Formats: C-alpha cells, structure tokens, sequence
C-alpha cells in the first residue's frame, strides 16, 4: 500500500482535511516524511498527550546521527536538547528569570507601547498594510531583542536568519551551517562587547562568567531562544490576526470585555495552525500506543492540530469559542518539554491583540482569505504577507 | 473537451513544460483564465510578434467593462492606457526625458555606487543573504525614487504597495482601489510639497504646470511608472541572479570580459521568466491568426516565454548563450506598446550584475533551486526570498 505523506497542507486558515481523516481512521499512522523516512504520526488528543508525557519518547535523540527524520537538521544536534544543556550548566536560573514576564515589571507597558507605535505608524500611512512585516515581525523581534539585552538595530537581519534556520528540507543544505555560525558570531560579539552588556539574558550571562560553560554555549542559548521565540510568537500572532479579521464578532467581544483577553488567547492558541510540522520523538524502548506497537529507534510525530481539534475533548472544535468550560489544549506541548516561555507567549499575544482591536476596529483582510500566500518548506505555517484593511 | 488552464506554473527557473506543449501543438489555443473567462493564448514567436505589431489587437481596450479578462483589474481602466494618455496631454517629453539614461549623465555612476553600497552591507554581515530584500528590491526602489525625484525614505512602504497592486485575482478585491488611492495621494503630496520638487519626473511636472492636465493625472503617471518599473526591474534582476548563481561559468565570462555585459543581459532577457501572465489584447475586428479565426471582442494573450523559447527562432532555446548570432527576443514586447524604458531596464540590470559578479565571485544558491518559494497570485514570477552564499 501507499503511505500518507507528511507534512500536511501549508494552508493555515482551516484545519487540513487530512488531519481530521488521520485522527478518525488511524490516530497512530505510518507516514512517509519529506525525507523519505517513515514515522508514526499521532493525531488524537489522548495519544498525543500520552507521547508528550512519556519520557521513553525522546526529543533529545531526534538529533542523533542515523535516526529517521521528518526533515534535515539545520542546527547543531546539541541545540535540539537546548533545555537539557541549560539545566546541566547552571544556566536555568538566568534563563528562567529571562523568560518570566513577572521578572521584568516594565514588560507589560513596554510591549503595549511597542504595539501602539507600530500600529500608529500604519494608521498614519493608511490602509492597506502588511501586518506581518509592519507589525508581528518587528514586534516579535523587539521583544526578543529586549529579552537578550541587545539593540533592535539589526532586527531585519536577525529575522532573515530565522527565514533560513527554520527551513524544512529533505536533505541537509549548505547554508544552514553557514547561517547558524553567522548569527552565533553575532551573539558572541554582543556578549563580548567592551561596554559589556547589562540588561537581559546577555547581561545575566556576563555576570555569570565573572562569578566563581563557554562563550559558544552562552551564545548558542541566546541564539536559539531568540530564533525559537521570535518565529513562534510572530507566526502565532499572524494566525490570531487572521481569526479576528475573518470573525469580527470576536474583536467586538474583546473590545466590549477587555478582561476576556486571557481566555481568548487561550482559545486562539488551541485553534492556531502555526505549527507546520509535528513534535518529534525517538522511541527509546518498545512501547504500545493505541493499537500500534512502536519499536525502539523509530520516529514518532505528535500532530498538535489533530489533538487540539479532537472532538472527544473539544466540542465543535472547528468553531472558535472563547467560553469553553475546559480548554486543556496542547498548543505549548506537554510533559517534560512543555514550552518554558508559555507565559511570555501569552503576554506577547494578549497585549498585541488588545492594541490591535482598539486601534483597527474595522480590521478585515484586504483580499479573500483563500488568496493569501502560505509559505512552503518552513517549520511554521504563515502567510508570506498579511494584507488588511481597516 | 476541457480547456487548458492559464496562467502556467509559478516556478520561474525552468520553462513550464506546458509552454512548450502549447507552442508545439496549438500555438493559438483556447484557454480558460483564472477568472473563468476564455481567451486565445498565443505561444509561437511568429504569431506573438504578429499580434504585438497589429494594432487591431488593442491593449487599451483590455480595461473596458464587460470584456473577458485574465484577472481582475486592480487599477483605474485609463491607467492600462498610460502611454496613450501621456501622449495626449503633452506629457511625453517629460516622460521620455525621465526614461532616457542619456538624459541623466550621473545615472551610471550613481547606480553603480548604489549596487556596491548594498553589496558591501551584505558582505559586512556575511553569508547567507536574501538578495531580494537585501539587493534587488532596494536597488530597484532607489532607481525609481530617483526617476521621480522623491526621497527613498518610504521605499519599503512603496514596494509594499506594489505587492498589492500587481496581485492577480479572479474577482475584484476590496483593497486594490484603497491601495491605489493610498499611493496616488502619496504622489500628490510629493508633487505639491511647499518646497516644490525639483529633479526627476515630479520636478518636470511642477515646471510643466506653471507653463502656459490635472494633479490626479500627473500623480497617476508618477505612480504607475514607479510601480511598473520597480516591479519589472526587480523581478527580472532576481531571475538573472538565479541564472548566474546556477551557472557560474556565466559569471566567469562576465568577470573575464566585462564588455559582454550588454549581450549577456540581452540573452538573460530572452531567457527570463519574470513575466508571469501574458500580454493582453482585445480584438477590435475579426482577424485570422495562424489556423484560428479570432472574433472581435475576444481576449488574446501573448505568451512571451513561448515566443522567446521558440526553436524556430532561437536554437537550443533552453540553454543560455551569450554568443547568439541573432537575438530578436520579445522580452520588452513589440509594436506600438514596446517598453518605453527598455534602455533604462538594460542599464539597471547591467550595472547590478557587473557589481554582483565582482563583489560575490563565489555566488551560489544557499539551498537547491527546487526549494525556492515562488510567489503565487502575482503578475510577476519571483522567489519570495533569494537566499545565496558567496
Ligand atoms: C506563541 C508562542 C509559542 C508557541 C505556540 C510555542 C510552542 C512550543 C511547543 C509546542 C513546544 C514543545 C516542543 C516539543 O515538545 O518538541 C515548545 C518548546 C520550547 N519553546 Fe515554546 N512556543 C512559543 C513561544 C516561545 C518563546 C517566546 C520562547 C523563547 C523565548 C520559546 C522557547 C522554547 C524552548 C526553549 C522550548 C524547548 C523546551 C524543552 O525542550 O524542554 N517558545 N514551544
Ligand atoms: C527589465 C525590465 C522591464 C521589462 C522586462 C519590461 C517589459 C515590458 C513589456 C513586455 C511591455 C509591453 C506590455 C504590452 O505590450 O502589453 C512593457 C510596457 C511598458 N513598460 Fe516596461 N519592462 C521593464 C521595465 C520598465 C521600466 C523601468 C518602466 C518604467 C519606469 C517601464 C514602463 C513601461 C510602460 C509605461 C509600458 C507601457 C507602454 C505602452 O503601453 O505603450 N518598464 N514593458
Ligand atoms: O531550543 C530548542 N529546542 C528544540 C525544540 C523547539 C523549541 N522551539 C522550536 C521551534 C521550532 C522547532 C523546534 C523547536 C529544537 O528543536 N530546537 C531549539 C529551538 C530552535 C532554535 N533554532 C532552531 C532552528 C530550527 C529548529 C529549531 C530551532
Ligand atoms: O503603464 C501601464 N501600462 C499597462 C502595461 C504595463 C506596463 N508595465 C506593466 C507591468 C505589469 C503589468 C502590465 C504592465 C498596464 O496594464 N498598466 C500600467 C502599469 C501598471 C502600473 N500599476 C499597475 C498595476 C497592475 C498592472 C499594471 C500596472
Ligand atoms: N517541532 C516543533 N517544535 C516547536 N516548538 C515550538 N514551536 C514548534 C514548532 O512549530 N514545531
Ligand atoms: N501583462 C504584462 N505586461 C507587462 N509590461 C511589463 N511587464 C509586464 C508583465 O509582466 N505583464
């Protein structure tokens, strides 16, 4: 027989029909990834949660030489185990402090001013505008520059590094390594500036070195937090914007009841299709999952949108609903590798969307949603441009 | 039977197989355009040249209400007849003077400095780089700002207007009009600045008004020359860059024999697939073309890549050849509507490519060519990003 192909459709404004078929017919399914390797794709909520919470399915080992892959590695293999290294070298406190919105008491107001500065610029020029290049991208880059303690002068160059680093390729491509060492050197340069960095992660790193871990490791943590955070928050915010543009009753709700923003972002997180690949794990032992015997060394892929649209857990999953009794979604993952920046991720989006619905109350797409250009060959699903009117 | 669909593949680094099949099997072919309308697609060189040179096939009338269309009009219908209006209002001299590289004796050196400034910035940051956002786009925008006599401060906003204005849509979309009047107002504002514009097209327009045509018409000419010129030169240069990256022997030729740049750009023009739609005409009378009787009022579409790859006129058309005995290509069209800026278009590309092969002698793509993202739904074919190493 012929295996289902993975990944699924690049279109991000509706659940791929194949994700619903996989969950209903084979919630654990043998698929052929873009590399030609085979994998177990897990698409029901119950089994996805199980995999994430069972440490016999290893994220760290997905980077090992010889294992099957959903796409070529574009970063050093130790970086897939970023949190595992952050913990072992005594970096966790500096990292966890940086990721905590409660440790930066100005963050809230500063993010709000950043959002409004960007939106005011767009309003001055008049519609239409591209809310990716004109809003999400600079806003997400500005946040992560603040997190690291670096200026925003080179934010376009840094976001362009993300455009290469998060490519999904069937085979390794020259360029991934060149791109990695390019921005690793950038981070080293910032850490080792004569007027040594204060503020943010690089400021904490500078202090940590003078106390009684190498420069390459410090910059690696800085670079991978910048790239992973900026690309994930920018892509999620783009998906959230599309929802509020296509469903203006949701923006009316946010304007009428500003305090629902927390629940609203929690539901947009469940709904959002920005994860354009699956969460990967290598089985370290034989494990039975659902009706399938998974053998040690095989690749397991957790399909987050399959789980988050599972009607056994989320009634009317295809309908955005800010008033669900229960919303135990997997948008941030689960288990050991649950997103350590989930609070910052929520803050980023809540503040941006609050500013957006206030400043652009007639927000709508400037063209039918089916004519958005969805980026191919990337870890995230995202529109190449997000043209809107207001 | 089922008609062939138009447009053809968005992939721009190889001729679409369908373009070769159409030319060989039905060089005048009934096709279904993206609007659902029907058209005559002309794909052989002999018949394409015939249409372009026969004024019974009208460009001006392609904008008329009720006529069949290859895609929705995104601009006022009078703007499709831009040159026809420029001529009638006594604007031709100011326009033709602006479009002449010989009327701006600093242009050559200035373009060369612009190219090298952009490339030096990329070299300082190190590879990889996106040569669209980092080179073609700002270089093409800088040229057209110079042409008009406006500063480059808002070049990103202006190129984003191009991203909307040149969309191909099956039906009219809100946004096209909003976008047009947005940048029309921008051009009015520049023309009507208190420190009145000197220099360029707006400087000539300001003088022309005080002499013994409205503000809207003047800004319309400015806006449509900016958009058409910037989008066409940027897209062509991107296609030329891909060729020199994929065929480094061509860059060796340019470095060894700098004076061949004129012939080299002439061949890259024949080869280039940046025109992603066809040149449209409405038949004003019944005309027999090839084996087909075309009736008055029908839509005729000239497929430039079919003509420019016609082996009856260009031997080994699939192979770039800087030493062809004869190269009567249709990259700039033909007949009455032949590109009035062809000399500027050649200068733009010749200077950029000369700088490129000097500054990035090891230029190559940073990923297999098949993994470039080609933009959908646009008049031009272009890679969304052009990542390169050197
Ligand atoms: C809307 C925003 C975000 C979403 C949807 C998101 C989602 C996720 C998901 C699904 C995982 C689990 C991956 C797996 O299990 O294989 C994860 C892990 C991770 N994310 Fe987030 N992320 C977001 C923002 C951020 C931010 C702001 C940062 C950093 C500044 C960040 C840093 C990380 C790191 C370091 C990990 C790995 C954790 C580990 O391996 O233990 N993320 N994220
Ligand atoms: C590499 C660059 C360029 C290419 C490949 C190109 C190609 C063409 C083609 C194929 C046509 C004929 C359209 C038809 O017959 O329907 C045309 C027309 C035109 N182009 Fe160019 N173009 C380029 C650059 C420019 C520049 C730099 C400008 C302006 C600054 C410009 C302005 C125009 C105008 C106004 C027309 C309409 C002429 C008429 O209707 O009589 N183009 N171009
Ligand atoms: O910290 C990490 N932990 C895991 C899981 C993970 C966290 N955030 C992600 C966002 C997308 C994909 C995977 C992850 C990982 O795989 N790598 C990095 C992040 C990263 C930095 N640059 C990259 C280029 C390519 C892929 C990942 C990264
Ligand atoms: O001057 C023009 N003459 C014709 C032919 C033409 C010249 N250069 C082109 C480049 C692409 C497509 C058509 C043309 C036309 O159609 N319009 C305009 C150009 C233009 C300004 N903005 C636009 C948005 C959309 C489409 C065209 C324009
Ligand atoms: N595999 C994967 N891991 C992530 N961690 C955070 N975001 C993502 C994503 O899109 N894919
Ligand atoms: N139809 C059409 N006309 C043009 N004139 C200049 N460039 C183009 C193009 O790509 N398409």
């Amino acid at each position: 027989p012929p295996l289902p192909d993975f990944p699924l459709s690049r279109r991000g404004d509706i659940l791929p029909a194949e994700a619903e078929r996989l969950r209903a017919e084979q919630p654990v399914a043998r698929v052929r990834t873009m590399t030609g390797d085979e994998a177990w794709l897990v698409s029901s909520y119950e089994l996805a949660k199980q995999v994430l919470e069972d440490d016999r399915f290893s994220l760290k080992d997905t980077a090992n030489p010889g294992v099957p892959r959903q796409y070529a590695l574009t970063i050093p293999p130790e970086v897939v185990n970023n949190m595992g290294n952050i913990n072992s070298a005594g970096l966790r406190n500096a990292v966890m402090k940086t990721l905590s919105p409660q440790a930066d008491r100005e963050l809230g107001g500063w993010l709000e001013a950043q959002a409004h500065q960007l939106l005011d610029r767009l309003i001055e020029q008049g519609p239409p505008a591209d809310l990716r290049d004109g809003f999400t991208e600079p806003y997400s880059a500005a946040l992560h520059c603040r997190l690291l303690g670096i200026p925003t002068d080179d934010w376009r160059r840094l976001m362009s590094g993300i455009d290469v680093a998060f490519i999904t390729s069937p085979r390794t491509f020259e360029g991934s390594a060149v791109n990695w060492y390019k921005d690793l050197g950038y981070m080293v340069d910032r850490l080792n500036a004569d007027p040594e960095p204060t503020e943010g992660l690089l400021g904490r790193f500078a202090e940590l070195r003078r106390s009684p871990v190498s420069d390459e490791l410090l910059a690696t943590v800085a670079l991978s937090l910048f790239g992973a955070g900026a690309v994930s928050t920018s892509a999620f915010l783009q998906h959230a914007i599309i929802a509020l543009a296509q469903q203006p009753e949701l923006a009316d709700r946010l304007r009428a009841e500003p305090a629902v923003i927390g629940r609203a972002v929690d539901e947009l997180l469940r709904y959002n299709l920005s994860i354009g690949d699956a969460l990967p794990r290598i089985a370290l032992a034989d494990v039975r999952l659902g009706e399938v015997e998974i053998r040690a060394g095989e690749l397991v892929l957790v399909l987050i949108e399959g789980a988050n649209y599972d009607p056994a857990v989320f009634p009317h999953p295809e309908r955005i609903d800010f008033d669900r009794e229960s919303n135990p979604h997997l948008a941030f993952g689960g288990g050991q590798h649950f997103c350590p920046a989930s609070a910052l991720g929520r803050t980023h989006a809540e503040i941006a969307l609050t500013a957006l619905v206030e400043k652009l109350p007639a927000l709508r797409l400037a063209l039918p949603v089916e004519q958005l250009a969805w980026r191919p060959g990337f870890i995230k699903r995202l529109p190449e441009r997000l043209p809107v009117l207001w």
